[PDB]
């Protein structure tokens, strides 16, 4: 069973150690290194209009953190989507994409008509993950990016 | 145990902190200096290593700046049944490493094996690790002895 909370400052080293990781970190835009703090805690200072969870994934009686899923541009008629499972062995087992729909019923019911997200072009699987929930490839992002979207 | 440099802290792992601690050695960019480690960590392997623990104590490493406490790394030390305890550290922040955490945290170590009585301490480093091998040098620490192919045991007296 998934379920998703709210990130809070103990969760910050976290966060910012699977951001580090160059096996996920491939797949953001421009970044070419691990995080320093100071960045990643002025990411931090400088969050509005948006909302970030963990991912908890609950199994045998275990309960542990997995992830991350936000939205951002939430003062916006279309609010971007982001997902990033930390678990490497846990990709390709829907953790992501049920992760994103719980974000998705929310956005929906809180009143947004619409939700998108930036994905790089060899980011396959979260290509995979969005299309599977109806996104479509509609608008060029920067380079070697793209913008998925969906009517919620 | 603490270690003023900013300020250096050590305190016991929690199993809150498991995920962290994989996370740190599931990135590539560390499991380079461990002995044929060549993909990131499974949870089972992971939860299954926590529940074997044994001999053993680890830490987490907290790092006081702007009087504020972070999480930056693990130090440990096992085979604490015999007389020549085995000690490991990871920095898991990348942009730190050079700046003496990890010294400080394996010091802090080794004064809390000698106040208990052991007389000796090792710790088995890769041998393309340099700044490992800086680390326990700059300790005192001196190659005695292969491990594993391409690893070196590093012994210090206490």
């Amino acid at each position: 069973k998934i379920i998703i909370r709210q990130i809070t400052d103990n969760d910050l080293e976290l966060l910012m150690a699977w951001r580090s990781n160059p096996l996920i970190y491939k797949f953001f835009y421009i970044q070419k290194e691990p995080l320093k703090w100071e960045e990643h805690y002025s990411w931090w200072m400088s969050r509005e209009n948006r909302v970030d969870w963990i991912i908890l994934l609950r199994e045998n009686n275990t309960i542990r953190k997995v992830g991350s899923v936000n939205v951002s541009q939430l003062n916006t008629d279309n609010p971007e989507i982001g997902i990033l499972i930390g678990e490497f062995f846990l990709w390709g087992k829907h953790i992501g994409r049920h992760s994103v729909s719980l974000v998705l019923k929310w956005l929906k019911n809180i009143g947004y008509k619409k939700a998108h997200a930036r994905i790089l072009e060899n980011n396959i699987r979260s290509i995979k993950l969005f299309e599977s929930l109806g996104f479509k490839k509609t608008k060029k992002g920067r380079e070697n990016e793209w913008i998925y979207e969906v009517n919620l």
